[PDB]
């Protein structure tokens, strides 16, 4: 297929809200999770033609998957994915909005940056238990509220296939290298340029832009809206920028 110079998931499938919803992983280390649950709503929605139209539950998912790693203290991609194939993830919005069968425990802070909520601190939450219960108002049983995958699978590392997967079936999780310049991000196109690692980070790919001839992608963040461009970023395209391009994984309803 020819590739578009600019592509927004958002513009493509706009009956899909929550491919424009940032959220907030607040005092925990569950981008991963983050990352996963919301690129799984999105494509639930996607390839499902609206009939999804979820938020899935990133405390369902952070909380019961064995495999995916260490909770609030960071996770793995492909097992991830692999829970939504077999096991599926229920719904749940924010602590604020306390929607869906399992909303998230842990509240809006900023993290890094200035604005109206309180800051993260440097203290992080004890992983939350696997309660298997829907909140007392939600009336589905929680096993009756898992919303499945049938397939997972990690994207080559090459431009033109991550943006044809993206424009095909909708956005994508991705790891990449966080160095300490990240937190000091407010606007425009990033690349490392100051600072030591501070690990890994974990968000979601939407689609992809050029300005004044400097290519990027357009990535949503879990830091909620006050961070960066109104919750999102962009970053360096087609040079695999703090391993953007080599750590992207997604799957399919169908
Ligand atoms: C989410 C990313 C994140 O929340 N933060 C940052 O990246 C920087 C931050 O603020 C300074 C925040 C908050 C932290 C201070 C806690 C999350 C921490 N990252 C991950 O889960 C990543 C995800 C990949 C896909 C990029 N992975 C890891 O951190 C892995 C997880 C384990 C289970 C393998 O952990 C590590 O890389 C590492 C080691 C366990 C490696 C053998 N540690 C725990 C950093
Ligand atoms: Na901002």
């Amino acid at each position: 297929v020819e590739i578009p110079s600019s592509f927004d998931s958002r513009k493509k499938w706009p009956r899909c809200k929550s491919i424009a919803t940032i959220r907030d992983q607040s005092r925990c280390g569950s981008c991963w999770a983050f990352g996963a649950v919301e690129a799984m709503s999105d494509r639930s929605c996607i390839q499902s033609g609206g009939k999804q139209n979820v938020e899935l539950s990133a405390v369902d998912l952070l909380s019961c998957c064995e495999s995916c790693g260490l909770g609030c203290e960071g996770g793995i991609l492909g097992p991830a994915w692999d829970y939504w194939v077999k096991e599926g993830i229920v719904t749940g919005s924010s602590k604020e909005n306390h929607a869906g069968c399992e909303p998230y425990p842990f509240p809006k802070c900023e993290h890094h940056t200035k604005g109206k909520y309180p800051p993260c601190g440097s203290k992080i939450y004890k992983t939350p238990r696997c309660k298997q219960t829907c909140q007392k108002k939600y009336k589905t049983p929680y096993t009756q509220d898992k919303h499945r995958g049938k397939s997972s699978y990690n994207v080559k590392n090459d431009e033109k296939a991550i943006q044809k997967e993206i424009m095909k079936y909708g956005p994508v999780e991705a790891g990449f290298t966080v160095y300490e310049d990240f937190l000091n991000y407010k606007s425009g196109i990033y690349k490392h340029i100051t600072g030591e690692t501070l690990g890994g980070h974990a968000i979601r790919i939407i689609g992809w832009g050029v300005e004044n001839k400097a290519p990027y992608w357009l990535i949503a963040n879990s830091w909620n809206e006050d961070w960066g461009e109104n919750g999102y970023f962009r970053i360096v395209r087609g040079r695999d920028e703090c391993s953007i391009e080599s750590e992207v994984t997604a799957g399919r309803i169908n």
